[PDB]
C-alpha cells in the first residue's frame, strides 16, 4: 500500500497508527465534511462519475417509491430521485445551502435531515436507500451500526445501492490529511461487508473515474431471506 490520490485535491495515505476512538473519529468526520463544503473543497459533488449510482438504484426500483439519500450532501442525487417521482429523505451531517432550493422546489416530496445516518428513527420506511460514498468514510467499528440502520429502516423489499472506492488489490484503509478515512474494497470484499449485514448482493458496476484515474463500485443489494 502506497500514498496516492482519491480526488482532485486529496492524497491518502496507508494509516500505521491506531484509530481514533469512534466516538473521537465522529467529530473528526464532522469536521472535514463541514470544512470541505465551507470551502468547496466538495469535489464529489460536481464529478461526473458520481451519477451512475443513482440511476442504478432507480431502475432496481422501477417505479415512484419513497428513497432515503444516506450522506446526501448538496443534493444532487436527491433531486435526480425526486425529478423521478420519488418521495426523499436525504440525510447528513452537514447542512448545506443547496437544501433550500430543493426544499422550494419539491415541496413535501423530499425531507432533510442535518443529523447522522445512526439518528434516523424508524423501521421500514423506506423503498430504497442510496449510500453515495458514505459507508466509506465511517470509523470501521461503526460498519455493523450504520448498515444496520440501513437496513432496519428499508420494507422488506426494499433496494440498497452503495458506492465505495475500489481498490487496487486488496482493499486497505487509508486517511487523508484532515484524519478522514477512506476505505477502499474489492467487489468480494464489499460483497461480503454487505452479506455479513444481511444484504444479498444482486448487482455491482464498475463505474470509471476518468479524471481521477480510478473506479466506484456500485453494488445494489436486497434483504437477505
Ligand atoms: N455518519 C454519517 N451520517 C450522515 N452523513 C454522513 C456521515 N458520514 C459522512 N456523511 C456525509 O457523507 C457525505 C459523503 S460525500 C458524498 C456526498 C453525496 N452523497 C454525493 O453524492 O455527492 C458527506 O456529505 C458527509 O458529510
Amino acid at each position: 500500500a502506497e500514498p496516492h490520490y482519491i480526488d482532485a485535491q486529496r492524497a491518502i495515505a496507508p494509516v500505521d497508527a491506531p484509530l481514533a476512538a469512534p466516538h473521537e473519529y465522529a467529530a473528526v468526520l464532522r469536521s472535514d465534511f463541514v470544512s470541505s463544503y465551507h470551502d468547496g473543497r466538495d469535489v464529489w459533488t460536481d464529478e461526473a462519475a458520481m451519477r451512475p449510482a443513482s440511476a442504478i438504484l432507480h431502475a432496481h426500483l422501477g417505479r415512484p417509491a419513497v428513497v432515503l439519500d444516506a450522506g446526501a450532501g448538496r443534493g444532487r442525487d436527491t433531486a435526480y430521485f425526486l425529478e423521478q417521482g420519488h418521495r426523499v429523505t436525504a440525510v447528513d451531517l452537514v447542512e448545506p445551502p443547496e437544501w433550500a432550493p430543493l426544499a422550494q422546489r419539491w415541496g413535501e416530496r423530499v425531507r432533510f435531515v442535518a443529523c447522522p445516518v445512526s439518528e434516523l428513527d424508524g423501521e421500514a420506511r423506506f423503498d430504497g436507500a442510496l449510500d453515495n460514498g458514505c459507508l466509506h468514510h465511517q470509523h470501521p467499528d461503526a460498519y455493523g451500526t450504520y448498515l444496520a440502520r440501513i437496513h432496519a429502516l428499508l420494507r422488506p423489499d426494499g433496494r440498497f445501492t452503495i458506492s465505495v472506492f475500489e481498490s487496487d488489490g486488496p482493499g486497505r484503509l487509508y486517511a487523508n490529511h484532515a484524519q478522514r478515512l477512506y476505505r477502499e474494497f474489492t467487489e468480494p470484499e464489499l460483497a461480503e461487508l454487505l452479506r455479513a449485514a444481511h444484504f444479498t448482493p444482486v448487482d455491482s458496476q464498475r463505474v470509471p473515474r476518468p479524471k481521477a484515474g480510478l473506479h466506484y463500485l456500485v453494488m445494489t443489494a436486497r434483504k437477505t431471506d
